[PDB]
């Protein structure tokens, strides 16, 4: 089988439709970066749990109005006050300290003048309140920010630092989340040497394994290095079986064209009994990209057999593998972010949709970024993939300045 | 000292000007994600190191033209050929295999017809070449992609997956890079409990430590958890001394206003003998944000004393701390990426420049993203910080749809 040419849209949709969502596990909240909640999270306490001052100043009775007041004590952060403010009295407060019984407003220190103090100046005795406070001013009532019983995070939330801080706030230190996929990577070819090797006749160094592993690691997922596998079916089958045992996802590169020494598709079908959903994609680069699933004991393994050309391998990894991994780790909409950018140079269109790494840059006050195709600008890694449309009889070329879609693949 | 109000621009520039660049170390290339090269990197081999076929097909003499040819053997990937192609002969080749002596072009299999084979069909014997090849066609000459002696990566390059793959390609498996900063984080306040604690009267859980540690970890830097420190100068000094010993950067939160129990600025100046460069910033939120340096034995430590309010702490961490850490790890221009976005709702301007977390979203074919201020949209973490200008007599409010600056703080 020279597999049918699959459209890019059909290939991508097929990857997402066929990729499973992984099961769940309980983690410590500090380990939650990039995880997706598999439970709703509720507050068991009010925040604040006591009425809390917003200001350094004095807790007062608003009904007393402005005037001169006896200071009966201080409320400091972390201590519950024991005294009750009666008419004509106030209590000093600091930001975050509890409001004492009998007070209903806070007056910030700037709206006061101190009018009696102890001889040694350490104890405030009488203060002039210069304003009419409104009841409740500069107080966070109990539960103002979070109420006991409130759902503070919904299942499906993809967590970042602020969500971790919210779990800390509410004391929910263990949470149910989707698992991350474990991703195994192998390279294929009799010509490949390890990066650590000196060259030998007829040989080159394996770069795809490093590039692909780094790409997956950049997204936070655990990886397994399956090494270099020669161009023979027995070795390929054994390496695939090891990947299936050790990982949720297997990525290979090389050996997927129709060459005399290309065995991977035959091994996947006849030996592994995997279901190849597509074996060619009408895209540039990436024609021989292959995607398969394997259902064993009610678990679905997914296999990407990427082209061997290094540029093709990293482009197809970003287009197909990353969205699948995002679905596996529970992200509800796992699709890439697409930004509109201006082409930095003219480009010829191909009958196939074309993809190329680029750098996105925003310029002073200009609203749209520019996309500069790769290959001081060299100090930056690629953070985008230009997505060029197929040529038509009408449109054969795009011009500098014209707006194109760019897929985000790195931090901007 | 109620410290002077420092403009945002002066505060930010001061942080970057006063922050050092860390020294260098040698790392394994697989550990290079996010590192900055401190050396130029050179290729010691050509790529390809032999003339390499781009195609499955036949190595031919272009001068023979089209016609029927004897196939004298095969060149397979990873094997140096030993035979010389003479007039009237060709050799089978596969993609990435070396071109044999005597051949000067490759004809892809699609431009041929097989016209003699062995009885068992395993050996090709004669092929009809249907095209006139151009000399050099479908061959990558030695060094076409990389030449021995070529600088392939310059010092100052901020590495991603493709740079790691390039180090693998050229066999440079150990590289000199800038160190990453080690960042210590402490929280302050007598009211704070650990996230793991049940509440006690007058107390709340410490969230800032978790949020700040997660923010720093998201950027890839090692962290040290200095815990909760009470509101007293001895304990604050001891915790700062531990941070200085263990880390390059110390982040505190809380205790930086003028309150009765706020000691940190006094401790930094009088006890630690640090140089406080600013102690207030004209910004909303973040008024009491403080930045200090401490020079010990020719090493500069940097200290950020952030406000205690949780929103203020995470906003000021993203504005001031992250750019400093990027400078420390060697990034040449460590400043944030600013994108233009449309406001999703009307906003009132303040005399101070105002900052608020938001979510940036790109809509179908609309060129500019929308910025939706925080507090299915809830499934996403904040990836931006709205940067609102100070009000003027002319401009008091911004309206839905108007374009504003947004600082990127998360993956888009
Ligand atoms: C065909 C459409 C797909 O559409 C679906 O996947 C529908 C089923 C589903 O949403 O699961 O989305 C994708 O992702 C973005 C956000 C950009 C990237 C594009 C992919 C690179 C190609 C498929 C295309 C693509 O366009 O839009
Ligand atoms: C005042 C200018 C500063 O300008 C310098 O830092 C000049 C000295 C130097 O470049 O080192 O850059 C910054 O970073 C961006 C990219 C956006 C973020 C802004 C900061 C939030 C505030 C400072 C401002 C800022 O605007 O531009
Ligand atoms: N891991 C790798 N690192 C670098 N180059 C590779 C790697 N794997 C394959 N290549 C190169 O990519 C090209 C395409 O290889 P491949 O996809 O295996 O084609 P075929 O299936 O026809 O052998 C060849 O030049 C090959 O040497
Ligand atoms: N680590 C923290 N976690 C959550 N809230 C905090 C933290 N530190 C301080 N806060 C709260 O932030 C607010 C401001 O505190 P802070 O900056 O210490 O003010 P002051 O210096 O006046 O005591 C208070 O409500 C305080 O309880
Ligand atoms: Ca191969
Ligand atoms: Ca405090
Ligand atoms: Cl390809
Ligand atoms: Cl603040």
């Amino acid at each position: 089988s020279p597999f049918p040419l699959t459209s890019m849209d059909k290939a991508f949709i097929t990857v997402l439709e066929m990729t499973p969502v992984l099961g769940t596990e309980i983690i410590n909240y500090r380990d939650g970066m990039g995880r997706v909640l598999a439970q709703d999270v509720y507050a068991k306490d009010n925040l604040p749990p006591f009425p809390a001052s917003v200001k350094d100043g004095y807790a007062v009775r608003a009904a007393d109005g402005p005037g001169d007041r006896f200071i009966i004590g201080e409320s400091q952060a972390g201590e519950q006050p024991t005294q009750t403010v009666m008419p004509g009295q106030v209590m000093r407060v600091t930001t975050g300290a509890p409001i004492p019984c009998g007070a209903d407003a806070v007056v910030q220190v700037e709206d006061t003048e101190l009018i009696r103090e102890s001889d040694d100046g350490t104890e405030e005795l009488e203060v002039r309140i210069l304003v009419q406070a409104r009841p409740g001013q500069d107080i966070r009532p109990i539960g103002h920010d979070i109420k006991r019983g409130e759902c503070v995070l919904a299942k499906g939330t993809h967590m970042g630092p602020s969500e971790i801080g919210l779990l800390a706030t509410v004391g929910v230190t263990e949470v149910e989340v989707n698992k991350f996929p474990v991703v195994a990577v192998m390279s294929t070819g009799n010509e490949l040497l390890n990066p650590e090797d000196d060259l030998l006749p007829g040989k080159i160094r394996d770069s795809n394994r490093s590039t692909l592993l780094a790409t997956i690691q950049e997204h936070g997922y655990p990886t397994i290095n399956l090494g270099i596998v020669g161009d023979n079916p027995d070795d390929l089958l054994n390496a695939l079986n090891e990947g299936i045992s050790r990982a949720d996802v297997i990525i290979t590169s090389g050996g997927v064209s129709m060459g005399e020494k290309d065995y991977l598709k035959q091994v996947l079908d006849i030996d592994l009994h995997a279901q190849i959903h597509f074996g060619r994609v009408f895209m540039k680069p990436g024609l021989p990209t292959t995607f398969a699933t394997l259902d064993i004991d009610g678990v679905r393994k997914i296999i990407f057999a990427l082209p061997g050309n290094p540029v093709s391998a990293v482009v197809t990894c970003n287009l197909f593998v990353v969205p699948a991994l995002r679905k596996m780790q529970g992200i509800l909409d796992p699709r890439p972010t697409i930004i509109k950018a201006r082409l930095s140079c003219d480009v010829k269109l191909d009958p196939r949709p074309e993809y190329h790494r680029c750098i996105l840059t925003w310029h002073h006050q200009e609203p749209l970024p520019w996309a500069q195709s790769t290959g001081l600008m060299s100090m930056r890694s690629a953070n985008g993939l230009l997505m060029l449309p197929p040529k038509t009889e009408q449109y054969v070329e795009l011009h500098k300045g014209e707006v194109v879609d760019v897929m985000v693949i790195g931090r901007l």
